[PDB]
């Protein structure tokens, strides 16, 4: 009953914000630009400092014209509407959002420890306890999100940031969506796509549990289970129903992964009658105190090395380009609700 009542309150609070989203809660000239943290085909993320409070934030800047061209309108509206409505210890906090003639802006808490991906590649692989600590946070986060009828659809190490306490902050809700039943959009990252996405089926939250299998495998092995030079070769491996495990994997880990990386979605853990509890009760998680993880009382495998809330040493270097704002409004109709 404790979990039932927790999730009932979580849904109530989410729905109130979902039905009345916040809008236009800061403006660009409230901030100083520090450094570019990441860059993509329709936006980038910049470390900024608020000029009045001195607080640092990660400001995601999306170019409206490029969002339209790349057919991401609904997705960017989803991202902001969801991010402003959720509240969970392992979900990045959206502090402000606004738009101008050219861009959409999402101003999040800056997570200074860097991507999980960087740390994974620097150490090679994570031990099973280390992988399990991160995996447990994802399990709880998906329990939360799925209970709100949300599917995440972008799980991968580059989207999981390590915070000052060594815990995960999930970022990038660009593919997150409120879905009762099935959805159909082809989106994600090749190595992490569930078979039913590749096969153009109507799919559900089971794709997130498949992606958790991929993530756990990649954390524990150092490389993902299905890889190849060309996406088509990756997809052939994904749909095949075959996966090979390193001999160093424990039997418990292999068993959990066979059930998450189950090609038949009707047999996949997280999508059966027992829901998330088939995962939470699996022997690989027998040492996990789920409540202690949620309360952030477990000592982390490592604390990232950084000097202060403005330190960018755990992130990499990108060309510093202008934030130009057109003198004419672009795509005003499409982004009215943002
Ligand atoms: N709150 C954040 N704090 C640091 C960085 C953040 C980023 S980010 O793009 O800079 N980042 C690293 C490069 C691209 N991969 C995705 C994660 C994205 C979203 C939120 C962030």
């Amino acid at each position: 009953e404790s979990v039932k009542e927790f999730l009932a309150k979580a849904k109530e609070e989410f729905l109130k914000k979902w039905e009345s989203p916040s809008q236009n809660t800061a403006q660009l000239d409230h901030f100083d630009r520090i450094k570019t943290l990441g860059t993509g085909s329709f936006g980038r993320v910049m470390l900024v400092k608020h000029k009045e409070t001195g607080n640092h934030y990660a400001m995601k800047i999306l170019d409206k014209q490029k969002v339209v061209k790349l057919k991401q309108i609904e997705h960017t509206l989803n991202e902001k509407r969801i991010l402003q409505a959720v509240n969970f210890p392992f979900l990045v906090k959206l502090e402000f959002s606004f738009k101008d003639n050219s861009n959409l802006y999402m101003v999040m808490e800056y997570v200074p420890g860097g991507e999980m991906f960087s740390h994974l590649r620097r150490i090679g692989r994570f031990s099973e306890p280390h992988a399990r600590f991160y995996a447990a946070q994802i399990v709880l986060t998906f329990e939360y999100l799925h209970s709100l009828d949300l599917i995440y659809r972008d799980l991968k190490p580059e989207n999981l940031l390590i915070d000052q306490q060594g815990y995960i902050q999930v970022t990038d809700f660009g593919f997150a969506k409120r879905v009762k039943g099935r959805t159909w959009t082809l989106c994600g990252t090749p190595e992490y796509l569930a078979p039913e996405i590749i096969l153009s089926k109507g799919y559900n939250k089971a794709v997130d549990w498949w992606a958790l299998g991929v993530l756990i495998y990649e954390m524990a092995a150092g490389y993902p289970p299905f890889f190849a030079d060309q996406p088509i070769q990756i997809y052939e491996k994904i749909v095949s129903g075959k996966v090979r495990f390193p001999s160093h994997f424990s039997s418990d880990l292999k068993d959990l992964l066979r059930n998450l990386l189950q090609v038949d979605l009707t047999k996949r853990f997280g999508n059966l009658k027992n829901g998330v509890n088939d995962i939470k009760n699996h022997k690989w998680f027998a040492t996990t105190d789920w409540i202690a993880i949620y309360q952030r009382k477990v000592e982390a495998p490592f604390i990232p090395k950084f000097k202060g809330p403005g330190d960018t040493s755990n992130f990499d270097d990108y060309e510093e380009e202008e934030i130009r704002v057109s003198i004419n409004e672009k795509c005003g109709k499409e982004f009215t609700e943002f």
